[PDB]
């Protein structure tokens, strides 16, 4: 396959799967279970190392004979960089999860309920804001109450209607507003049967609480479907999300389009396709505005909502005041929390699909959207998968009658071993490179394969129709973007679904 | 691939899909279209003709300016042979199916109306009795009320309680009481969403009709889910079915191996993955004695029915006297007529599944079982694909804490053209088969452990066919039903048997 420009075998089973990049302070700190590493972007060569071993009297509570010897230990899942520059990791630490800010300088501890799962399975992310830290996950030792924790703010103790068996993916804050990604059981299709719907949640910056012992509860939670099918004459769906990338913003605030790229997938029982849905944030305030989904009971019977039962304070908005604000609402916020109208797909079809393969996709990557000489800007995505091999990809959008896509599969070449399962994906933004963190080891290739890669035929670059390839005439070199600089204004061909019969035959 | 041992290319776009085999007879009545082939089963030779050329005043009411010059003709669907011995053929002739009642010897002409489809779609499925003739396919023009009719019963008209867009696929008799098999839409789940949930069902032999104006309504009719699943931790179901299988019996009644195996299918906006699912007699009158699914409305609310709601007389039974029966049951028969609880599948799994393939599952065959030398017999399945593409598959029953069957997928041969989809097969009783096409229909050899030679013993023994078998002294591959053995010998076989190494 390719070549390793740079790997790294740093742990034989720390497994490790959660990273933060700092560009300014130019250091990658790589989430570890029982570990933590500070390397440098530029060659990957660890700064200083944070060995956190839990305490005696924590791994001794934990005996479960099952499968607890391997695992039951620190995981350190979540950390932030607070505003006074502190060092903020929680681990799980065999099931005891509490969180030690610091350098080993310990600044001070506090409890990580509801911050740090109790399990070591994926199913929390964190997000921080200027003042306060998002986390979701659960909260007692089995799991079974898994509540968003923003100090100290907790939801309904053991609320289905809110959340009902939930694998948090994704969480990213936007204009005093936090919003979630995961995958929870739908109340409502339990009637029908077992499956799991997508259902993306927002909630305001500053809510200090509720009147009436109404304090401990939130008051603007509200939640709604992401729908992630094919288009046609028959909608199919994709139920389970595994991923979901950050915000991405393009030139100027004029434009609408904020696009955020999630990784969904199909169920356990049904068969390993896997699709890449689009969703806006434009898109996902489209049905928050809507009206709620109609929620009744055995012996009473509701119509759909209707706009009169809205009360005059509208759900889901930040306000000067939460405390003073009124409880008739409070009292309809839970029963009518959901959404009546899912989110719909961007450009009504998912970026990418997978269905004859086994594999399923795992993360995803998003790089910026580079200056391409057609004089046009289009979104790059990197998606991995449970094999270990990724896929480079870019899209342009056609026009046909069903808002045919065509999904640029750019290369599928394999880096790491067949057997490791890629859990997280990361971009560097100074050479061109990517993160691929997975359980055995982490290994950063460059971004595009524009160079250092020769058939010893002129097409390899027209064919593929990658972004940042491009050919010269008097020298053989294929050009690249953001690692060389032009001297003056050249000429160079690209065939991103241009319409262009051939180049160098 | 294979040689072709027998070819038969008979028309270029007639598109035959029907056929009756008749043993003692030694005939093979393939149905067609505008045109119907009596043969001999020996080496598929024509015997007679009848070329039926629809009318044209009924070709000329037929414009569709869609795509209709190649089709809306006569389309010959059902057939079967009354106990007088005359010949009874009924086409769809460009949307106007009136039944021709036998040669050409012409005794009488009647409606084929409720009997044979106005479209050419596949949706439809007959089965004679010893008095009436059972028949499932659409009524008007557009096809929006689909009935059964046993002359000459229908049920409430446009009913969708009852039958809701189903393609009928199987039918047989059995006892006294006539089952079918089709595809529609659940009302129930329809609320949920849009899917086909295959649901089989029953009637009685004499249904005479019913008194205080039921008398055009049926009184016993019941059906129930067919739940044709992967089992699990969380179960994965097969929505449609595109074919079943005739009843499958097993040396004595007291065995309880009364099969019928099913081809079901994913639905069309979900992956080409298919499944054949087998269903007993036994399993599915389990569900039938079992209550009736709950059906409520919009301002009304209902609990799912219980054992006190329903009458002394008991629904879907076979009474002297059907007029005599009372009325409460018969305006109850109409809202609970669905059953509560789905069929389960044979051994709790499906008996073939073939889910990364691009091709789909489109029709069955089954087997007799054959003496095998391992002193046991076991059913043969045989399922066309879309693609062309044949398999022929046993399964052996194998013990184990979690409930798995080997799939043992003998030989994934191509016999016919890429392009051509399998769309109706059966099996001879020389051994041979029949796969009746629209391009064409080829007879091939039904197993091929003779006419198959790599010059190695290592092939037959890997192959676990139950009709193979090796010889020592003689390097001939033994079959079954055509070589007949002098006296007792040795034959070694592995169906799943444990067996290491035999020919290295
Ligand atoms: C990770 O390691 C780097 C490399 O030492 C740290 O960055 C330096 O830290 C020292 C000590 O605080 C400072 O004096 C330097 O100014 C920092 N920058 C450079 C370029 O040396 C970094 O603080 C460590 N931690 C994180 C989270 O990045
Ligand atoms: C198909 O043709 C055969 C012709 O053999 C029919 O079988 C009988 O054949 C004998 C001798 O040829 C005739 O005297 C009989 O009249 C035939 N039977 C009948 C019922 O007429 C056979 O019936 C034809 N049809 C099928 C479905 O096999
Ligand atoms: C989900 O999106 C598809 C594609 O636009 C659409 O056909 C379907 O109706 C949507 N789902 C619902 C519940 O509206
Ligand atoms: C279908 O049958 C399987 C076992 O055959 C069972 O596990 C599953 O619960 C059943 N589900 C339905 C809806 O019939």
């Amino acid at each position: 396959g390719p070549e390793d420009v740079l790997k790294f075998v740093g742990n034989e089973s720390v497994v490790d799967h959660f990273k933060l990049v700092t560009k300014d302070g130019n250091s990658l700190l790589i989430g570890a279970r029982n570990t933590v590493f500070n390397l440098s972007i530029h060659d990957l060569v660890e700064q200083q190392r944070l060995v956190w071993t839990s305490p005696e009297d924590d791994t001794k509570m934990c005996l479960v004979k099952g499968k607890d010897e391997e695992a039951c230990q620190n995981y350190i899942r979540i950390m932030v960089v607070p505003s006074p520059g502190r060092l903020f990791v929680c681990g799980t630490n065999s099931f005891r999860p509490m969180c030690n800010t610091y350098n080993y300088t310990l600044e001070a501890t506090k409890n990580g309920q509801a911050v740090c799962p109790y399990d070591p399975r994926h199913n929390s992310t964190s997000v921080l804001a200027d003042n306060e830290l998002y986390s979701g996950t659960v909260a007692d030792f089995s799991g079974s109450d898994p509540i968003i924790y923003r100090e100290p703010l907790q939801t309904e103790q053991y609320d289905s209607l809110s959340l009902n068996a939930p694998n948090f993916v994704s969480s990213f804050t936007q204009g005093d507003f936090v919003y979630f990604f995961f995958r929870e059981t739908a109340v409502e299709f339990i009637n029908c049967g077992k499956a799991i719907y997508s259902r993306v949640a927002r909630v305001c910056k500053w809510d200090k609480g509720g009147p009436h012992r109404f304090r401990n509860r939130w008051t603007s939670f509200l939640k709604s479907r992401l729908n992630c099918s094919i288009p046609g004459d028959y909608p199919f769906y994709f139920n389970e999300i595994q991923s979901a990338s950050n915000l991405v913003e393009g030139q100027y605030g004029s434009m609408s389009s904020k696009l955020i790229y999630g990784v969904f997938n199909t169920p356990s029982n049904s068969i390993p396709g896997s699709a890449v849905c689009a969703f806006a944030l434009q898109d996902i305030a489209d049905t928050f505005e809507g009206q709620f989904k109609e929620q009744t009971g055995i012996n009473s019977n509701w119509l759909p909502v209707n706009n009169a039962k809205v009360p005059d304070p509208r759900p889901g908005s930040c306000h000067n005041d939460s405390r003073a604000l009124p409880d008739p609402t409070l009292n309809f916020i839970k029963t009518h929390s959901l959404m009546d109208e899912n989110v719909p797909a961007f450009f009504s079809q998912p970026i990418l699909v997978r269905t004859s393969t086994i594999y399923r996709f795992t993360q995803i990557a998003v790089d910026a959207q580079i200056k391409t000489p057609g004089g046009k800007t289009y979104d790059v995505i990197f998606v991995g998968t449970d094999h270990g091999k990724i896929i480079k990809s870019v899209n342009a959008e056609s026009a046909d009658s069903a808002d045919k896509v065509t999904s640029v599969v750019i290369e599928e070449i394999d880096v790491l071993t067949k057997s490791e399962p890629i859990r997280n994906l990361e971009i560097v933004r100074d050479d061109g490179k990517l993160i691929i963190v997975t359980d055995s080891q982490v290994v950063a290739i460059q971004l595009h394969r524009c160079h250092n890669d020769k058939i010893t035929s002129c097409s390899e670059c027209v064919a593929l129709q990658d972004p940042y390839c491009a050919w010269d005439k008097i020298a053989g070199k294929c050009r690249s973007h953001g690692a060389p600089r032009w001297l003056e204004e050249n000429y160079f061909y690209q065939n991103v679904a241009t319409g262009q019969h051939a180049a160098c035959p």
